[PDB]
């Protein structure tokens, strides 16, 4: 039919843009270990094996944010003492598959009851900042990579990586970066616009993110003689850098031996897994049980065989069919190695700003934070800003503000890591604890109420 | 007074902006022959010698942009054949001054009363249009003169100019120029927010232009070791290069004798100057006379004399002392040479692109220009689209297009030029003689009357 024929290839994109994205992330984030062929692949089965056995078929399992950040902080974890970042998290997915059979046998899915806005609005916000802090890093990167000079030298080699500083790369990615970023912010007002008839316009608007992409990737094209950094991909179902990792690993290592005192000391990095993928597999289940997550939990376990990460919900009968050929296109999807790399890295990264930005604008304390600097003379009329003081209002803010610094600081200090989710989840008492104290219940009911 | 201590500071930066840049646009326009210091200086005098003499002593005597195009025109027939373009434009200023009689023994300011908004939204938008254009053309020529390329050369001698390509450059320029444009169209969003309290916001929004150069003249400043093309600015009270032009002019040429059949066939070239600084002396009069104009006409004759480019009315007791002041400063300001020639060029071409935008949304033609291709379902309620069918609208929207594109042409061609004022004013019969054969009375008072 049709109405499927248009479906299908918009949800192919909508499921395409980040994997592609995320991986190019990870790709810079490790040495070049986990990148996009692995990771489009990790997706591609699971699909299939998805919509096969689920509550609802017609979800969408994407990769999230914070997954990346917990896999990147793991690395950076993993360089402290010496490990092998493929193998170690392999022992994590075993631990994982204990953790089901404990909740199988009985539910552990009680703390849903207890997640509220407070708790949502300060983690969603957390990883708005983290993607737009995210790129700003790679510019100073860049800037030592390729310093601004005006002698520079003469045929460098360059093809597992640039040897030394050359010329035309250090502000030409800063063009490409913020290229993309401008034309996505751009049609994304398109889409909210009255140019063109109705649908005849969000057709494209609603492809924002797919259609500003080709655009600079042409620009690329068209400027060959000027080299810069582009995608890891291999060839068809071959892993990056296959003298490095192959498709069965071996628990004991590949190189050198993975340290005996690690085997049955992994089950810290392994809860904190399940409560990241916990967290964010409700917050997609809110638009209208316990097997649909656990089967998430257990494949993604599954997924750390073979090495690839694990996948976390997303946003959204002939219900099986869509998973079944949105599974099967992205798997094909990595058969188009020789175009797929002429994609370059700073594009993929200012689509990535950019999700850090709409992201951003559509949590609702952001509309607040910008109100503490407002003057008070000129507040948008809703219905929690006229029946609450004002002089109350920013202290509420300040609360905030005051965890989301403490969070930002663990996720900077390298030594201390892997557990800003430990630090964040027992924010929950103190919403449940410390805030009943000092705020009355008929005002509370208004700032951080979930509908 | 402190009121005057503000004032003056907030006119010095208003009067001062455009300038600069102009006399960029000037200096790449021509070889360098008409840059900064003689410009600055040319509305130096002009500002004591229009306040002490003058009906609105409260006016500022700027530079505006279809004086600059009519310049740039002038060059480009002066080398069609050859010619001294500073010594025939001082015998243009003496055909001035015999204009100035004839006008001062009987007034010829009919003119103003056949002036409407068909003329007068035709030719700005068209300026607006050059104006964004003039910056485009600029990357064409500098990817030209600094192709992209991986090897380069050493040690390029750069002094007078770069000899040769260098890196760094071609696309540098690019994050210069749209960056002052970003942050220019943000500040101006600045000053229509609600961020702060009233005028302590309005203080900072109302020098945006100002404001959005200093930041990136200290980026050009923080980066030393790449070179960019810069503002050509002699020392004190000195003309740009010496050994071309002096502040006292020979009519007869100082290198190449100017030919003789040229002393009395420059009327044409002085009409249009006449004309064009008529027109715009009528514009700034209408936010509430001869001799305030005739004294303008023959002030920009005089500065004819020791080579120093006409000047136009432009936008806003104690009145004789800030024409006085703003005067002065601007007189002195052109000792600041070594601090002043830090600027580099694409900061004022950015300068110039946001001048070029913000002048365009003005318009009121634009904004149903839009409307064209707005479905006829979101109009805007405005009480000259409820009483007309829609229909007839874009016929009026086209009958203007078409004009313009016939204005573009000539403009664009190098041969024929120099008569766009003469294919422009002919519009006004256009106006009064074929418009009243097409439409309706009743229907034309909502089109193009002027408030």
């Amino acid at each position: 039919s049709p109405q499927v024929l248009s479906a299908i290839i918009f949800i192919y994109f909508a499921a395409l843009t980040p994997a592609i994205t995320f991986g190019g992330l990870l790709g810079d984030k490790t040495e070049n270990m986990i990148g996009v062929s692995e990771l489009l692949l990790s997706t591609a089965l699971q699909g299939i094996i998805f919509s096969l056995l689920g509550a609802q078929p017609l979800l969408v399992l994407g990769f999230s944010g914070p997954l990346l950040v917990f896999e990147e902080a793991f690395y950076s974890f993993c360089q402290t003492n010496n490990l092998e970042y493929i193998v170690g998290r392999v022992w994590i997915g075993f631990w994982l598959i204990l953790l089901v059979v404990l909740v199988v046998a009985f539910e552990g899915s009680f703390l849903v009851r207890f997640i509220s806005r407070y708790t949502q609005e300060i983690f969603s916000f957390l990883i708005s900042l983290i993607f737009i802090y995210e790129t700003f890093y790679k510019l100073v990167t860049i800037f030592q990579d390729h310093p601004l000079q005006k002698n520079y030298d003469h045929d460098v080699l360059t093809t597992p990586k640039p040897q030394a500083a050359l010329p035309n790369t250090a502000l030409l990615s800063l063009v490409l970066m913020a290229g993309t970023f401008f034309l996505a912010m751009m049609l994304r007002k398109f889409k909210n616009s009255s140019y063109f008839p109705g649908k005849l316009r969000r057709i494209i608007g609603d492809f924002g993110v797919p259609i500003s992409i080709l655009i600079m990737v042409m620009v690329d094209a068209l400027i060959q003689d000027t080299y810069t950094q582009k995608l890891s991909v291999p060839e068809g179902l071959s892993v990056s850098n296959p003298t490095e990792r192959d498709w069965l690993i071996h628990p004991l290592g590949i190189r050198v031996e993975f340290p005996i005192w690690m085997m049955f000391a992994s089950a810290l990095p392994a809860l904190l897994v399940f409560i990241l993928i916990f967290l964010e597999s409700q917050i997609t289940t809110l638009i209208i049980f316990h097997l649909d997550l656990l089967l998430i939990i257990g494949m993604g376990g599954v997924g750390a065989i073979f090495g690839m990460p694990w996948l976390s919900a997303t946003t959204v009968k002939e219900q099986r069919i869509s998973g079944l050929l949105v599974a099967v296109l992205v798997g094909v999807s990595i058969l188009m190695g020789p175009v797929l790399r002429h994609i370059p890295l700073a594009v993929l990264f200012g689509i990535f700003l950019y999700m850090g930005v709409t992201s951003l604008s559509g949590i609702q304390l952001f509309d607040r934070v910008l109100l503490l600097l407002k003057p008070r003379k000129y507040y948008p009329e809703v219905p929690y800003a006229r029946r609450v003081k004002t002089w109350r209002m920013h202290l509420f803010t300040i609360t905030q503000i005051v965890c989301l610094v403490v969070l930002w600081v663990v996720r900077s200090i390298k030594q201390i890591s892997l557990a800003l989710p430990f630090i964040l989840i027992l924010t929950v008492p103190l919403r449940r604890f410390l805030l009943p104290f000092i705020f009355r219940d008929m005002e509370l009911k208004l700032l951080d109420a979930d509908d």
